[PDB]
């Protein structure tokens, strides 16, 4: 299993701010990274399935970049509905694990 | 971490055959289970996000049952394109892991 570290593990941003989440992989997973949003009453659903590649239905306000070990997830247009916990997960080697989870808040 | 044990570790079924994959969680995760299809060169694609709940874009040929520890994933109409590795993931407790990974193969 490969460890994923999210820093910051929590972040508060105002509506319209660009969220910054970095995740580091313990082992080189290349660009094979998924990003998940987990909110209460929903399942953790991925926004991105390949570093930067958005899943169908997922708004373009979510974006990620990185290849190898450093990964950065950004929400360009943060909305109230984006209040959920974000997770980075690797898909290079099983078991796939999540990098804790970043608890996102909207500050005013 | 909750461990997701899958048996068979590889399963071969004919075209149109109803595949049955059993996954066992180490701890009762209730019906909170996702199913992914991972094939070489592609990212793990989700079929089911809540044990029996199929995701949008996913055909009704996939389905799952179970709650707690025992989970059964079934493909009612197996297609040649479904040749990949299937694995269950839990979302009741972190870290989220993935099941071993069962090979779906088509036998004749």
């Amino acid at each position: 299993d490969i460890q994923m570290t999210q820093s910051p593990s929590s972040l508060s941003a105002s509506v319209g701010d660009r969220v910054t989440i970095t995740c580091q992989a313990s082992q080189d997973i290349s660009n094979y990274l998924n990003w998940y949003q987990q909110k209460p009453g929903k399942a953790p659903k991925l926004l991105i399935y390949d570093a930067s590649n958005l899943e169908t239905g997922v708004p373009s306000r979510f974006s990620g970049s990185g290849s190898g070990t450093d990964f950065t997830f950004t929400i360009s247009s943060l909305q109230p509905e984006d209040i959920a916990t974000y997770h980075c997960q690797q898909y290079d080697n099983l078991p796939y694990t999540f990098g804790q989870g970043t608890k996102l808040e909207i500050k005013r």
